């Protein structure tokens, strides 16, 4: 039996989380996937850093989890044929493929829901830490996948399409995307990051909370990320 660490980078998405937990738990129980949900709550006051939270969650998750799912909290599978299985030796298994995602349709999109073996994640030194605020972190990770000699696989013979494979309950005016650029964020985050990753993410876990949501156990990690403003000053544009 494989076990999946279901990693949910998180800040101020409480109602999303209330829908997320019962839905994913039922969904995964139906296909027999053993798993645990880790809410990666970024409690520092820097801009949202999804990828660094993933790195922290990977470090925290015990050895029993031999793969991880990096998972948006607002993106729910509607098709039971989307198998959250242990990825093959080829590399990561991308569940929310561009032919299936309601919004993102470019070929190398690996955002939303991406399953990665422990060994492969380690092999790539996890995700880049330089992505403060919305965007690009998954795209650079795609390059990390190619550079590691791995490939992305996606489920075949899925019959649903872009409008009926996932619900993406995300109103752009309610949950705003932090797309601000300051300092030379534009230039720096558009290039491959060979310098940061799993092995040097800087952080403290202030608190671990064990939460039951209608009987389903879920772990909350209160994560205080560090920002080195000598390297990534765009962690805060205030
Ligand atoms: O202030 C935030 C911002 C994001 N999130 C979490 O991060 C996830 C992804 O963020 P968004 O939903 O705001 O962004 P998108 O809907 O545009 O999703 C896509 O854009 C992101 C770019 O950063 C990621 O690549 C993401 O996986 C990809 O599906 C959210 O679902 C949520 O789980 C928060 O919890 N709080
Ligand atoms: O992090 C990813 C974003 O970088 C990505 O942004 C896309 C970049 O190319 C543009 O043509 C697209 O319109 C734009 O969405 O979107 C997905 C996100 O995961
Ligand atoms: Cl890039
Ligand atoms: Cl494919
Ligand atoms: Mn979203």
């Amino acid at each position: 039996v494989h076990k999946m660490a279901l990693l949910v980078p998180f800040r101020d998405r409480f109602e999303e989380l209330l829908q997320f937990v019962p839905h994913m738990t039922a969904f995964l129980k139906r296909q027999g996937v053993a798993h645990h949900i880790f809410v990666l709550n970024q409690v520092d006051r820097f801009r949202f850093n999804r990828a660094s939270l993933i790195n922290v969650g990977f470090q925290f998750a015990s050895d029993v989890y031999d793969y991880i799912a990096m998972h948006d909290v607002d993106l729910l599978p509607l098709n039971d044929n989307l198998l959250y299985e242990y990825p093959s030796s080829l590399g990561p298994l991308h569940i929310a493929g561009p032919k299936l995602h309601p919004k993102y349709h470019y070929d190398n999109f690996v955002g939303g829901i991406l399953l990665v073996r422990r060994e492969h994640f380690k092999q790539m030194n996890g995700m880049s830490n330089q992505y403060w605020g919305w965007g690009l972190e998954n795209d650079e990770f795609f390059v990390r996948i190619r550079d590691a000699g791995l490939q992305v696989t996606r489920p075949q013979n899925i019959k649903t399409g872009t409008n009926d494979t996932f619900s993406h309950i995300h109103n752009r005016y309610h949950r705003k995307r932090d797309t601000q650029k300051c300092f030379n964020q534009k230039e720096m985050t558009r290039k491959r990051d060979h310098k940061t990753g799993l092995d040097n993410v800087k952080y403290k876990i202030l608190k671990v909370h064990e939460m039951l949501i209608d009987q389903v156990p879920v772990t909350i990690l209160n994560i205080l990320l560090d920002c080195d403003v000598n390297k990534t000053p765009w962690c805060d544009c205030s």
